[PDB]
C-alpha cells in the first residue's frame, strides 16, 4: 500500500479502549516538541485536516526533566483547566529550552502571571482537585500506551504516528505528510 504499518505508523499490539480520538504527548524539555510546536505547528495542521466531530487532546509527560517535569505536568493541568493552553505554551517552551529561565515551580508560575492569569486564580487552580484528576488523566493516558518517548501521537487508541518514516528534507512537506497520515488513520 501507500500507507503501511511500520512505515508511517505502527500498530499497538495492545489497543486502548475509550481513548481520545486524536491524542498527543509532549514535554517542555523535549527538543523535537519545541520544533513541533514553534517551527512545525503540527497540532494546528493536523486540526486543519481532521474531519470535524473529532476532538484533539494534548498531554504533558513526567519522564523528562525530573522534578520540574512533574511541576510542568501539573502546570499544564492548570492551563487545561483555565483554558489558557494557547497563552502559555510558547513562553513555557522558550523559558525551558531557549532562555533557560524556568528553574522552579515559581518560575513556571511567573509565565502564567505575565500571561495575564491572576495569582489567586493560578494558585487556586494549582491546588485544586480538578487539577489533581487532570494530572491523573495525563498520567493515565501515557500509562495505557507504555509511553517512553515524545513527541508522540496516537489515533483512536490504536495507531501511533511514526515520523521516522517520512521525508524531512522539506519541513512543510513533512507536516502535510504527518497530517495526512493522521487523517488516513482517523478514517481507518
Amino acid at each position: 500500500a501507500q500507507y503501511e504499518d511500520g512505515k508511517q505508523y505502527t500498530t499497538l499490539e495492545k489497543p486502548v479502549a475509550g481513548a481520545p480520538q486524536v491524542l498527543e504527548f509532549f514535554s517542555f524539555f523535549c527538543p523535537h516538541c519545541y520544533q513541533f510546536e514553534e517551527v512545525l505547528h503540527i497540532s494546528d495542521n493536523v486540526k486543519k485536516k481532521l474531519p470535524e466531530g473529532v476532538k484533539m487532546t494534548k498531554y504533558h509527560v513526567n519522564f523528562m526533566g525530573g522534578d520540574l517535569g512533574k511541576d510542568l505536568t501539573q502546570a499544564w493541568a492548570v492551563a487545561m483547566a483555565l483554558g489558557v493552553e494557547d497563552k502559555v505554551t510558547v513562553p513555557l517552551f522558550e523559558g525551558v529550552q531557549k532562555t533557560q529561565t524556568i528553574r522552579s515551580a515559581s518560575d513556571i508560575r511567573d509565565v502564567f502571571i505575565n500571561a495575564g492569569i491572576k495569582g489567586e486564580e493560578y494558585d487556586a487552580a494549582w491546588n485544586s482537585f480538578v487539577v489533581k484528576s487532570l494530572v491523573a488523566q495525563q498520567e493515565k493516558a501515557a500509562a495505557d500506551v507504555q509511553l517512553r518517548g515524545v513527541p508522540a501521537m496516537f489515533v483512536n487508541g490504536k495507531y501511533q504516528l511514526n515520523p521516522q518514516g517520512m521525508d524531512t528534507s522539506n519541513m512543510d512537506v513533512f507536516v502535510q505528510q504527518y497530517a495526512d497520515t493522521v487523517k488516513y488513520l482517523s478514517e481507518k
